[PDB]
Protein backbone atom coordinates (compact mmCIF):
# COMPACT_ATOMS: atom_id res chain seq x y z
CA UNK A 1 0.00 0.00 0.00
CA UNK A 2 1.25 3.82 -0.57
CA UNK A 3 1.95 5.84 2.62
CA UNK A 4 3.85 9.07 3.55
CA UNK A 5 7.26 8.27 4.71
CA UNK A 6 8.76 11.42 5.22
CA UNK A 7 7.31 15.34 5.27
CA UNK A 8 8.88 18.68 5.87
CA UNK A 9 7.87 22.32 5.74
CA UNK A 10 9.32 25.63 5.67
CA UNK A 11 7.03 28.51 6.17
CA UNK A 12 6.95 31.99 6.49
CA UNK A 13 4.51 34.86 7.06
CA UNK A 14 1.50 33.91 4.92
CA UNK A 15 2.68 31.80 2.28
CA UNK A 16 4.76 28.00 2.50
CA UNK A 17 6.51 25.22 1.17
CA UNK A 18 5.61 21.25 2.25
CA UNK A 19 7.47 18.27 1.12
CA UNK A 20 6.22 14.80 1.22
CA UNK A 21 7.92 11.22 0.20
CA UNK A 22 5.62 8.60 -0.25
CA UNK A 23 7.04 4.67 0.36
CA UNK A 24 7.57 4.06 -3.00
CA UNK A 25 10.12 6.90 -3.28
CA UNK A 26 7.97 9.58 -5.30
CA UNK A 27 8.11 12.94 -3.80
CA UNK A 28 5.57 15.96 -4.00
CA UNK A 29 6.61 19.81 -3.47
CA UNK A 30 4.20 22.39 -2.77
CA UNK A 31 3.61 25.54 -2.85
CA UNK A 32 1.02 27.22 -0.49
CA UNK A 33 -0.28 30.47 0.70
CA UNK A 34 -2.64 32.35 2.54
CA UNK A 35 -6.06 33.54 1.31
CA UNK A 36 -7.66 35.48 4.26
CA UNK A 37 -6.45 36.29 8.23
CA UNK A 38 -9.38 37.10 10.23
CA UNK A 39 -7.76 38.37 13.50
CA UNK A 40 -9.79 38.48 16.64
CA UNK A 41 -8.34 41.14 19.17
CA UNK A 42 -7.66 40.33 22.69
CA UNK A 43 -10.56 42.91 23.32
CA UNK A 44 -13.50 40.62 20.84
CA UNK A 45 -13.20 42.22 17.83
CA UNK A 46 -12.83 40.71 14.79
CA UNK A 47 -11.30 42.32 11.52
CA UNK A 48 -10.48 40.66 8.51
CA UNK A 49 -7.43 40.77 5.94
CA UNK A 50 -7.90 39.88 2.20
CA UNK A 51 -4.80 38.79 0.45
CA UNK A 52 -4.88 42.13 -1.42
CA UNK A 53 -4.74 44.00 2.18
CA UNK A 54 -1.32 45.13 3.50
CA UNK A 55 -1.31 43.72 6.98
CA UNK A 56 -0.38 46.34 9.78
CA UNK A 57 2.59 45.61 11.73
CA UNK A 58 1.10 44.03 15.17
CA UNK A 59 -0.47 41.24 12.63
CA UNK A 60 2.70 40.71 11.07
CA UNK A 61 4.77 39.85 14.38
CA UNK A 62 2.11 37.41 15.73
CA UNK A 63 2.51 35.87 12.25
CA UNK A 64 6.33 35.70 12.54
CA UNK A 65 5.46 33.34 15.63
CA UNK A 66 4.15 30.72 13.58
CA UNK A 67 7.26 30.51 11.03
CA UNK A 68 9.16 27.53 11.12
CA UNK A 69 10.98 24.73 9.79
CA UNK A 70 10.05 21.27 10.78
CA UNK A 71 11.64 17.78 8.79
CA UNK A 72 9.78 14.28 10.13
CA UNK A 73 10.89 10.85 9.02
CA UNK A 74 10.09 7.54 9.56
CA UNK A 75 12.48 5.57 11.58
CA UNK B 1 6.33 38.06 26.20
CA UNK B 2 3.72 37.45 23.50
CA UNK B 3 3.88 33.68 22.58
CA UNK B 4 1.31 31.05 20.67
CA UNK B 5 -0.58 29.25 23.03
CA UNK B 6 -2.67 26.85 21.22
CA UNK B 7 -2.76 25.91 17.17
CA UNK B 8 -4.90 23.73 15.43
CA UNK B 9 -5.57 22.91 11.42
CA UNK B 10 -8.03 21.20 9.49
CA UNK B 11 -6.68 20.56 5.66
CA UNK B 12 -8.83 18.69 2.80
CA UNK B 13 -6.49 17.98 -0.57
CA UNK B 14 -5.43 21.31 -1.35
CA UNK B 15 -6.81 23.60 0.99
CA UNK B 16 -6.86 24.29 4.57
CA UNK B 17 -7.65 26.38 7.81
CA UNK B 18 -5.05 27.17 10.36
CA UNK B 19 -5.96 28.35 13.98
CA UNK B 20 -3.94 30.19 15.95
CA UNK B 21 -4.25 31.53 20.08
CA UNK B 22 -2.17 33.76 21.82
CA UNK B 23 -1.37 33.93 25.53
CA UNK B 24 -2.72 37.68 25.04
CA UNK B 25 -5.60 35.87 24.23
CA UNK B 26 -6.09 37.17 20.61
CA UNK B 27 -6.84 34.62 18.04
CA UNK B 28 -6.21 34.43 14.30
CA UNK B 29 -8.07 32.50 11.53
CA UNK B 30 -5.98 31.75 8.16
CA UNK B 31 -7.39 30.11 5.04
CA UNK B 32 -4.72 28.58 2.92
CA UNK B 33 -4.32 26.82 -0.73
CA UNK B 34 -1.94 25.24 -2.62
CA UNK B 35 -0.90 26.67 -5.23
CA UNK B 36 1.44 24.63 -7.07
CA UNK B 37 2.37 21.38 -6.84
CA UNK B 38 5.69 19.58 -7.94
CA UNK B 39 5.90 15.74 -8.24
CA UNK B 40 8.98 13.40 -8.82
CA UNK B 41 8.34 10.36 -10.05
CA UNK B 42 10.38 7.02 -8.49
CA UNK B 43 12.12 7.55 -11.47
CA UNK B 44 13.11 10.91 -10.77
CA UNK B 45 10.85 12.62 -13.56
CA UNK B 46 9.22 15.92 -12.52
CA UNK B 47 6.00 17.32 -13.29
CA UNK B 48 4.50 21.08 -12.40
CA UNK B 49 1.21 21.70 -11.68
CA UNK B 50 -0.05 25.36 -11.48
CA UNK B 51 -3.27 26.71 -9.99
CA UNK B 52 -5.06 27.00 -13.50
CA UNK B 53 -4.08 23.27 -14.10
CA UNK B 54 -5.98 20.00 -13.10
CA UNK B 55 -4.18 16.94 -11.45
CA UNK B 56 -4.23 13.52 -12.22
CA UNK B 57 -6.10 10.92 -10.48
CA UNK B 58 -2.83 9.40 -8.69
CA UNK B 59 -1.68 12.52 -7.70
CA UNK B 60 -4.58 13.13 -5.74
CA UNK B 61 -4.79 9.91 -4.08
CA UNK B 62 -1.29 10.83 -2.95
CA UNK B 63 -2.56 14.18 -1.66
CA UNK B 64 -5.74 12.80 0.53
CA UNK B 65 -2.81 10.76 2.81
CA UNK B 66 -2.04 14.02 3.70
CA UNK B 67 -5.37 15.67 4.84
CA UNK B 68 -5.25 15.95 8.65
CA UNK B 69 -7.07 17.87 11.82
CA UNK B 70 -4.49 18.64 14.41
CA UNK B 71 -5.32 20.31 17.98
CA UNK B 72 -2.55 21.44 19.98
CA UNK B 73 -2.44 23.44 23.24
CA UNK B 74 -0.44 23.99 25.92
CA UNK B 75 -0.44 22.06 29.03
Amino acid sequence: SVFVKNVGWATQLTSGAVWVQFNDGSQLVMQAGVSSISYTSPDGQTTRYGENEKLPEYIKQKLQLLSSILLMFSN
